[PDB]
């Protein structure tokens, strides 16, 4: 077994109740296909107000739910992260308004950036912030970046 390496950052407003669910999500598809070591995960904000947090108690006891575990902190995305990653997806489109203006600051701005919805067979292009919604929300949030992530993964694997 030998690829190339890849890598995906997925981003959200403030890194503690979506992004960390589509990162877990996705390091368990990619460890269940055997790929895991070629690809380089992670999860970032837009914003900086919660950066070194852990995620939601919500979000964590949903993903547990689903047998997946995180040990994620809350990052904010950086100047760099634009030249580093092949992906940024993000949830909605205020955070793609916002990744856009920033990768504008970024001369050899490489990544490719995108509503990871953009992937959903069913086509729910947003993925709604459920911070002040309830254990069903989060559910549903969990069930959107599944289809996401894997329809993403069987385009770029």
């Amino acid at each position: 077994a030998e690829q190339v390496t890849k890598s995906v950052l997925f981003v959200c407003l403030g890194n503690i109740c979506r992004s960390p669910i589509a990162e877990a999500v996705f390091r368990k598809l990619v460890t269940d296909q055997n790929i895991s070591d070629n690809w380089v995960i992670d999860s970032g904000a837009v914003s900086d107000w919660n950066v070194g947090r852990s995620p939601d108690p919500r979000a964590v006891s949903c993903l547990r739910n689903h047998g997946i575990n995180t040990a994620h902190k809350a990052r904010q995305v950086t100047k760099e992260d634009f030249v580093t990653f092949d992906y940024i997806l993000c949830m909605d489109e205020s955070n793609l308004r916002d990744l856009n203006r920033k990768s504008n600051q970024v001369k050899n701005c490489r990544a490719k950036i995108e509503l990871l919805g953009s992937y959903d067979p069913q086509k729910q292009l947003i993925i709604e912030d459920p911070y002040y919604g309830n254990d069903a929300d989060f559910e549903t949030v969990y069930q959107q970046c599944v289809r996401c992530c894997r329809a993403f993964l069987e385009k770029v694997r």
